[PDB]
């Protein structure tokens, strides 16, 4: 269903020590300009405008891989970073629109997040899930903008 | 046991909290999911399990960008607010509505405020946990026995 | 039966999110805690003796949340004589498919046992809500893009 696919959100979780030498609002907006590029082979936008969301959290208490050991081994600072991207999507799709779905925000993803692999060792995964919840409710006023008027 | 976890989680953008006292919020969320009863008498979600937690988030990316808005003669400044409800399996399809009407609308009571002030888009999902290993450990439990 | 190796490429990203109460930075270093409960997931081993959790791809993250509401409100502390100011973790392991139903439990059992000796002190002198979940990713799209992977 489309009702079922105008939900989508992308949230980034990611180690709070990313936030030294990148703008994660940026990032943010990067990838929802990405989201909204995606086409399936009739032409039709994938991800809604009106409902894409994008949304990152730095964590103040992270641990990664071994703590830094392997690095400082290596003569490096052994200051690992992070970021993990998910994005929910709405079910009814076929593997291959998720997947150029998933093509594309990745593409992006990694050229937004390219500073960060200069500054530290960082580990980068990027997820898609499809929402198999139960129950949905719309209740906003944000909807009203994208809604078809002529002047 | 499946059951006794009821955790609701509200992702949201951080410029709601101008607007908005979301502690508020969530106690007031809480109580609603409280009031939820089964055609068996019984109180759906356990008063000891009941969690409800709002994370503010200092980064975030909606819709155009504020294009649409700016072009209706507003900020284009928009917020957001995901509130997600992970309950247990188990439960019939008219319990599950119940539970999703009943949030609803403590939801929209709650934050009809807000949306006088901003366009901000409201989302309410309810997920059953397909867990494949529980652990519950804690002491808070002690107290609702 | 194990089929880990058969399923490699999902096994490669585990990572546990504790999603907890703000008032717990008062009680304790949650950063502690994450490294504890990450040297604990490096320890489980498959039939094999065999690493579940691949030390390159382990992530444990924390976020306290500064809004939040549990149970009652405090009433049934305060009528027991206690501050009824409770506290709350919900830690969640997001683990790859493809595992037995022994790996799963051993997993759980490894990592369950490492909070509670972590979160103990925590109990002492706070009612605290404690509940850990196992889930298996069920994603129909995964990228790797990082350059931490060439340190394993």
């Amino acid at each position: 269903n489309l009702y079922f696919q105008s939900m989508p959100h992308l949230v980034i979780l990611y180690s709070g020590n990313l936030d030294r030498d990148l703008d994660m609002g940026a990032v943010c907006r990067g990838l929802a300009d990405a989201m909204l590029t995606v086409r399936d082979d009739e032409g039709r936008q994938v991800f809604p405008t009106g409902g894409t969301r994008v949304l990152a959290y730095p964590a103040p208490h992270y641990a990664i891989a071994d703590g830094g050991q392997a690095g400082r081994d290596a003569g490096e600072s052994g200051d690992y970073g992070f970021a993990y991207l998910n994005l929910r999507m709405g079910r009814g799709r076929s593997e291959a629109v998720q997947r150029r779905a998933g093509e594309t925000i990745a593409q992006a993803a990694r050229a937004l997040l390219a500073p960060l692999l200069q500054q530290r060792r960082v580990g980068l995964t990027f997820q898609i899930d499809v929402g198999a919840e139960v129950y949905d409710a719309k209740f906003g006023n944000l909807h009203a903008l994208f809604q078809k008027g002529e002047k």
